[PDB]
C-alpha cells in the first residue's frame, strides 16, 4: 500500500503514496502484467466532479472553506439541472497542467507548470478552429523560442456534436501509396492523406507535404484548410561533419502538438484539445527517420558513410543512428528552434520524479516510453523504477474520428 | 480468455491462451503496473497439487497423459510426500524441468535454444569439494574452447532449509571489485561486497582491474569454502577494436562464460537453491552494462576521450558515438578469438521467430519487455515494437537473496 521505487544506479530508494489515489484501471492483473502493451449520466458525473473539484480547493489551500462548499453546492445544482456544468477559468487551466502532470508516459513533464491555457470552448465552426489553430501554432512557435500550449474547444455533450481535429498532429507530412508498391513521404498518414485527398485536398505528391487540416466542429462533416505555410516552421537537417548528409533532403518540422487526444477534467469530456511542447531529438532522429515503418532511412546514410552493411555485427545500423541524431540536433540548433537530447531530458525526469515524490507523493510514470529509443541504458531513466498508474485529469487515446463519424 | 499482441511495425496479431496457466503472481493489480519494479520450508499441504501439476504437464509433454505410467507416478509421489514429506525427481523429469524453467523465463532474449541444454544431474553431491568438482566440469564442458555450450547443474533441492546448498557467487566467473580508501573502485564496483566477503574468508587478493573471483560454496547448509577455479578453465578474451589500434591499450578484456549461480529452480514444487547454469553473450551484456553502466567499469569517458568527440555538451552525442565503438569492438573480439557471442540484432530477430513459434505451438510465450529490449538502440531492434504479455509460469527460475544475509554461521 505504500510504494518503493528504487534507482539502481544510485541506490536512492523513493516511497510512493500518490497511487493511492489512483482512479482508473491499468490492464494488468496479479496474473498478467500488460506494461507493453500500447492500448490495454448524471449518477457518473457528480462523484466525478467532487473528487476534481476537492483536489482544486485543496491545491489552493481552500478545502473545507465556505468557497469550496459553495461550488460543490452550485455544481451540484447545475448537474441536476442541465446534466453537466462548466468548468470556471481557473478550474480548466488547472485541469489542463495537471493532465499534463499525470501524462504517465511524458518524459517532459518537469515542464508541466508553464503551459498556456487557450481557451476555445466559445467556438462554434470549423473556421473558428481553425483561426483558434493558427493562433497556438503561432504563439507556441515564437518564431523557434518555442513554449508549451493547450487551445481547449467546447467539452463533449450528447456525443453527437462533437468537436475533432481529424488530424493526429496539427503538423505532419503526407503519405502516398505508389504504382511501383513503395511509399512517399510518411507511411504513417497514408490513410488520413487518402481522406484528405477524398475531402477536397489537392496533394502536391511530394516526400514532406504538410498535412492541411481537416476541423469537425459540433458534430458537422469537417473541413479543409492549409495551415498559413508561414505559420510552418521547418528545419533542413545537415551534419556538422558529413557534407553529404544535406543531399539527402531531409527536413522535420518545429512544434509537435498532438491533436487527436481526449482531455478530462472533472467527469468532462473534451475530445478537441490539441496540446504541444517541444522536441526530444531521438523522437525525430530514431522514430521518425529510422523505423521501419516510417521514413526508414537507415540503409541509404549507412551506404553514404560506407560502412560493412554484410553483417548485423559490424552494428552499421547503430552506427548510422547515432550520426542521424547528431545531425537532427545540430540543426535545430543551428537554426535556434527549441530541442532537447535524450540525455538532457531524462536528467530533467528524474530531477522532476524526486520533486513529484517530495511535493507530491509520487509520479506515475511509464518505463516503456519514457526510456529513450536509443541507448536506454546510458541515460538514467534506465536504472529507475517507476510506478505506472492512472490519475484524472488526464489525456486519454479516442479512437480516429473517420470510424465512427456519421455524415 | 484469449488475449491479443499487435506488433507495430509489422502488424502481426497473436493470440495468447497460454497465460491461463498462470499462478504465481505478477506484482501488478487492477491499479498499479510494477512492469520495471526489479524485485515486484514447504508443508506436505501446498507439495502434491505443485508435484501433480508438474507431473500432468510432464506426462503431456511425452504424450502419455492419463497413462497407467502417468497414474502409477502420481501415486507413487504421493506417497513419498506423505511418508517423507518430500520426493525425488526422475532424470526424465528433472531435464524436462530445468529445460522449461528456461522456456519459462520471460526475463530473457535468448530463449529460441532453449531445449538444447545440458543438464548435469548433481544431486548426489554432500561436500563444497564436491561441488568445485561438478561445477569445474561444468565449465570446462561450457566453454568448449570457445565453442559455447549451453549447460546446467543441479545441486541437491532444498529439505528442511537448514540444510541448503548455494554458490555464494552471483556467476561462476565475475571480476573482484576493490574499494579504495580513496572511495575510488578498483576493478567491478558491482561485486565489492561479495569480494569483501571472499577476502576476510581468507582469499589472497591479487588487487587488480580483472581479477577471476573464487567459488565460495556451501553444501548441506554448512559453512561455505574457497576454492580457485583453474585458470585454464576460464577463457577470456582481450578486447581491440578493428580500426582503433589504441583501443587494446584500455587494457580491457572480458571472460566468455555468462554463467549465473545464484537464482533458485523451482520444479514441481521441489526447490533447487543451487544451479548454476550458463549460455554464451549476447554483446551488449558487456559493451553496454559491463562496460558502459556508471555503477560498473564506466569507461565511456576514457573511451570517448581517446576519439577525441566533442565532450564540452551531450548534446553532441559522444556518449551514444563512444557505446557504439565499445560494442563494435566486443563483438569483434569475441568473433576474432572465435568466442561464440550474439549480437543484439542477431538475438532480437531470433526471440521474435521463437515467441510467433510459441504462439503457434504452445498458446503463449510470456515476455518481459523492460529487460528484452536490448539496453542500447532499443527502437532499431524488431522488440522494441513488440507487445508482450507478461506472467509466471513453472517450472521457474527465481530470485533468492543473497545467502550472506540469511547464513547461520557455525564457525
Ligand atoms: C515541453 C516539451 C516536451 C517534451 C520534450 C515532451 C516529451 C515527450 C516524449 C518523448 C513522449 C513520448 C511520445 C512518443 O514517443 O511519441 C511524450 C509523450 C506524451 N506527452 Fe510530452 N513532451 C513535452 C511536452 C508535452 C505537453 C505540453 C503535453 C500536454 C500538454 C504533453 C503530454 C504527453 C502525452 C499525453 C504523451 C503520450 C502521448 C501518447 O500516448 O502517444 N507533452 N512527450
Ligand atoms: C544461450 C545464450 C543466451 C543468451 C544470449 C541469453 C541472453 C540473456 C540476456 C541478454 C538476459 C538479460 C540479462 C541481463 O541483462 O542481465 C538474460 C536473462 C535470463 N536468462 Fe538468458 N540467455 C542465454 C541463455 C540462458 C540459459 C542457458 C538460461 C537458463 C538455463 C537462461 C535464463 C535466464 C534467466 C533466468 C534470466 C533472468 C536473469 C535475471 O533476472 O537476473 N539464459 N539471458
Ligand atoms: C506534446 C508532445 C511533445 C513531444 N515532444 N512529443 C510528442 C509526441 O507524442 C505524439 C503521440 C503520437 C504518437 O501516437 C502513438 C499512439 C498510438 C496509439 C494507438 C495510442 C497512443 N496513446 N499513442 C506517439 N505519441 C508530444
Ligand atoms: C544464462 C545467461 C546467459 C546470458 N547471455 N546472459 C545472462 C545474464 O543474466 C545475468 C543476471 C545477473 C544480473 O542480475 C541482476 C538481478 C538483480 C536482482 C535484484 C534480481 C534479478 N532477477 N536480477 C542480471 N541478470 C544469463
Ligand atoms: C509495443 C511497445 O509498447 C511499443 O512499441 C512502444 C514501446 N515504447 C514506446 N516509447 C515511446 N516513447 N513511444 C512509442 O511509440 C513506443 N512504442
Ligand atoms: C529499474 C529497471 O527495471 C531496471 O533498470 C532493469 C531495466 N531493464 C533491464 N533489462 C536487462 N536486460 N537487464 C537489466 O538489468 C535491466 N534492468
Ligand atoms: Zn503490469
Amino acid at each position: 500500500r505504500f510504494l518503493k521505487v528504487k534507482n539502481w544506479e544510485t541506490d536512492v530508494v523513493l516511497t510512493d503514496t500518490l497511487h493511492l489515489k489512483s482512479t482508473l484501471e491499468t490492464g494488468c492483473t496479479e496474473h498478467i502484467c500488460m506494461g507493453s502493451i500500447m492500448l490495454p449520466t448524471k449518477d457518473q458525473l457528480f462523484p466525478l466532479a467532487k473528487e476534481f473539484l476537492d483536489q482544486y480547493y485543496s491545491s489552493i489551500k481552500r478545502f473545507g472553506s465556505k468557497a469550496h462548499m459553495d461550488r460543490l453546492e452550485e455544481v451540484n445544482k447545475e448537474i441536476e439541472s442541465t446534466s453537466t456544468y462548466q468548468l470556471k477559468d481557473t478550474e480548466l487551466i488547472y485541469g489542463a497542467k495537471h493532465a499534463w502532470r499525470n501524462a504517465s508516459r511524458c518524459v517532459g513533464r518537469i515542464q508541466w507548470s508553464k503551459l498556456q491555457v487557450f481557451d476555445a470552448r466559445d467556438c462554434t465552426t470549423a473556421h473558428g478552429m481553425f483561426n483558434y489553430i493558427c493562433n497556438h501554432v503561432k504563439y507556441a512557435t515564437n518564431k523557434g523560442n518555442l513554449r508549451s500550449a493547450i487551445t481547449i474547444f467546447p467539452q463533449r455533450t450528447d456525443g453527437k456534436h462533437d468537436f475533432r481535429v481529424w488530424n493526429s498532429q496539427l503538423i505532419r507530412y503526407a503519405g502516398y501509396k505508389q504504382p511501383d508498391g513503395s511509399t512517399l513521404g510518411d507511411p504513417a498518414n497514408v490513410q488520413f492523406t487518402e481522406i484528405c485527398i477524398q475531402q477536397g485536398w489537392k496533394a502536391p505528391r511530394g516526400r514532406f507535404d504538410v498535412l492541411p487540416l481537416l476541423l469537425q466542429a459540433n458534430g458537422n462533416d469537417p473541413e479543409l484548410f492549409q495551415i498559413p505555410p508561414e505559420l510552418v516552421l521547418e528545419v533542413p537537417i545537415r551534419h556538422p561533419k558529413f557534407d553529404w548528409f544535406k543531399d539527402l533532403g531531409l527536413k522535420w518540422y518545429g512544434l509537435p502538438a498532438v491533436s487527436n487526444m481526449l482531455l478530462e477534467i472533472g467527469g468532462l469530456e473534451f475530445s478537441a484539445c490539441p496540446f504541444s511542447g517541444w522536441y526530444m531529438g531521438t523522437e525525430i532522429g530514431v522514430r521518425d527517420y529510422c523505423d521501419n515503418s516510417r521514413y526508414n532511412i537507415l540503409e541509404e546514410v549507412a551506404k553514404k558513410m560506407d560502412l560493412d552493411m554484410r553483417k548485423t555485427s559490424s552494428l552499421w545500423k547503430d552506427q548510422a543512428l547515432v550520426e542521424i541524431n547528431i545531425a537532427v540536433l545540430y540543426s535545430f540548433q543551428s537554426d535556434k528552434v527549441t530541442i532537447v537530447d535524450h540525455h538532457s531530458a531524462t536528467e530533467s525526469f528524474i530531477k522532476h520524479m524526486e520533486n513529484e515524490y517530495r511535493c507530491r507523493g509520487g509520479c506515475p510514470a511509464d518505463w516503456v516510453w519514457i526510456v529513450p529509443p536509443m541507448s536506454g541504458s546510458i541515460t538514467p531513466v534506465f536504472h529507475q523504477e517507476m510506478l505506472n498508474y492512472r490519475l484524472t485529469p488526464s489525456f486519454e487515446y479516442q479512437p480516429d474520428p473517420w470510424n465512427t463519424h456519421v455524415w
